[PDB]
């Protein structure tokens, strides 16, 4: 009685993949997580461990799994290993992680509000990790260049 | 603990919104529609009554409302009274009805399915019975007519 | 609890209809009421309304509804109103109402349990009654036999 | 304040049901008529084209959450010429069946009859069957049912 | 998933009924709602309405009813209106109401020092005003009252 | 208005309905009282005729889940001839109990009493006792409770 | 290995409402409350909206997410205002002015921030709370009314 | 409809930080968990096993983790492991632990009431015991030992 989507959502990432293809359908996605940063969002974190908390919370909210910071200091790069991407269908690549580049913006957004970063422009998809580590199809890894910000 | 959608679509409305305007959001959405409507259907059912009981069982499936049908014999129609349309933020025509072609679609496959594939019927909403009729917001009324007559 | 059964009930009704017929199906339902009866059942109790009570206390236990016992005060009978029989698709008669048999059955085994019945035979559902009331479709109204008065 | 429990359970109507039936009819009738309402559930619900056996199970499972009838997994046997599909947490109805819990499980045959033909450019007359020693050299579980989609030599 | 002791429960109060008398039985459970006294309890309130609050917070952190509070200051006393007592199979007087007295002893813990009100007070089941009302059966009515008095 | 979702917890009832009961008569008069709500719930509740000890497991487990009390495995050991009852999760109801958190341990030895006579056939004079020693060579969980079905000796 | 219920603070609210307000005065204690009330608004938003209308369909969906209760708008011509209906504000034990609506200045900060994001370029607005209407004549305990009025939103 | 607090939490956390400082927020907090702890309390324990039954059977009620008990000494020492404290975004100290005090001042009532009360206890968080043995975020550990107690 409470209103399930993912059949919606199933049927709906297929029409659009039909329709637009991959390209333009990523950045719809993309554009929507951006979207999605501005209505909900992080306080101003002072360390990356806080706003690991902080980001996991609003994750938990609306039910979207979990999400892991590691401050790499080559770069100055962010890897953000999130567990649990809702699944809906077979669409995407790889298969079932259609809703991924959701993520892209949303991190993009979170993250540059805290001012460690250069904008929600680029989030950097990791497809060789995501596939020679034997990572879960559910588990989604992104970089993103920061700059020199701390703990 | 499950994923909730209601942001994403929400954002997701906006975003189309904007990028390619009622009459493409409109028409998108119907095929969405009638992708549900092959993968979820109702039984071959021999009255309007039988198939009111089969719809409301697959729209209790995914909590999107409830159904009421009545035959117009005169008005050579089907009244459909979708009831509790899910809302997904202030988007649609009125506000908060974004999901209705997605109903129109569906209804459009479940209704001309088994019974209903003998005759050429279309089913289209009414955005005048809607403000004209004080029904409550999450409230479409549809109806489903044969197609064409010209001299 | 996780399972859920209605989608195969409601192919179930309509397989099974379609092979044996309406009456066959009345008694192999009527049958599985009386075997549910031997599994689940009330202590011995003195009164209707006591009875009444422990009748509520096992279909809330399965979520089968609620009823009301009451003891003409000389038919030499006892009516049963059962509210909100679990629907199972459009099959029964009328639609909506295919394990209404089943109650004939539960209610046979669980009322001659208690000292004033005849057997678990005989239990006729009122079809005149369900159209005098105009009563809801998924209240079940039944007549019993009974010996003499439990108060 | 009472949640007029709209979880209407069906575990007990279901126990008592299959020991109904097979006392009246036995197991190879049995085993038709749940394979009937099988192929009956996928006319219901249904997935949609897909173009790999791997978006195909992605698809399936999305149907049984949907239903919570388990999880299934498919693999492709070339040498063998057949599907594998294992599926696992059958519901279970009390102990009949073979072995007892499975009552249920000729329903998988008729459903993944219906969901796999037409599936991952799969063109033909198929059948998916039950393997009881092949569920056996496994070890595997109770509730977990192991079938092979082969071409129809004989059944249907 | 989580324990259910209404069967435990039902067959408990016929077991401990048979062997002891309604009055031992009623003593036993007064004591029980002491008991309960000890281990939840309001802050000390300032008003009667303020109390009343207070003990529905605590009701419905076990789910067991609601409570209206009227000062009575002709009758000098408190009446107890509780909604909805859970119902424990058909032992009682009125059937349904075997738990009736574990309100008399927790009512009993929780009203006493409250409100400004400071004596010795017994909180006594006015059965006689719960068929003055027309009450519902899990409706109990109760009065807190001075000590000691007559016929 | 109020919570569309609370149906009544009774753990504290019970904690402290467990207290007053220890308190008023000692722990034979409270397991022997058990021990008989345990034999009334298994007249309100029971299993069919099973065939096999497997089968009966599956039965038993069946109405253990209606109720939310846990599960139970059976084993015939048929040279103490014997059957070891293992209930896991028996619902724990504060601190009363031998052990401690086990107060409702004798509703089981009732229940199981009646159940297991239920399904003696022609043949059979069980009882059905705890065995707290044997609780010891397993070190098993608190809310795990061994009993084992014995045939009556009926001599002095 | 998961916990599996999710943590209850209904008592913990009571009794930390109950500490503050023995500890500071209702005005400590709502100023307090009213700038929770904006800090929440900095974290859970609105996209612009062109109506009223639209807002309180949007409004209601960030308090549909945190289970706060339902909101409804009222642009009133002849007083300079609007009127914020809330209805089933959490209820966090008997706390407050009346009893039970100790959280209802968060409520204040909550629609402030809010609505001043709605305002566009020529809005300037403050919301307040009007008590002396809620009983004037017969709201629920857990109703608040609140109008929104223009003039500069802080001291 | 279950109104969520993390949120109210998260932010009232920052706001209280802000204004005064972490000593005396914590001493706040403290006097919190010392209420909460004569409003929910355990019975009359024999035993330090059966303090830690009670003690879970509370915490269970408002979903708050799970404690061991360690007893060290007869009369000396206990130690205090509690899981699964409440996250309440990034606040305290480590982060993620805000509402530690709370705890401190819970069970400094629960394990000082009923027998305990003849000790002159005082229960304090172990900040390095958490870290030298690398323990979860959420596990708080607390000693129990003699000292003068109340304000």
């Amino acid at each position: 009685k409470k209103p399930d989507f993912t059949l919606f959502l199933q049927t709906l990432s297929w029409e659009i993949d039909d329709q637009v293809g991959i390209e333009v359908r990523n950045e719809l996605l993309r554009e929507v997580g951006r979207g999605m940063g501005t209505r909900i969002m992080p306080p101003p974190c002072q360390t990356v461990d806080k706003l690991q908390i902080e980001l996991n919370a609003l994750l938990a909210l609306i039910g979207w799994g979990t999400v892991t910071l590691e401050l790499l200091s080559e770069d100055q790069s962010l890897r953000i290993v999130h567990e649990n991407l809702p699944q809906v269908g077979s669409a995407g690549e790889p298969s079932g992680t259609w809703l991924a580049p959701v993520l892209e913006g949303l991190y993009g957004r979170w993250v540059t509000s805290q001012a460690g970063a250069f904008g929600d422009y680029v989030v950097t998809r990791d497809v060789d990790a995501e596939d020679l580590n034997a990572v879960p199809r559910q588990t989604i890894i992104m970089y993103m260049r920061v700059r020199s910000s701390a703990t």
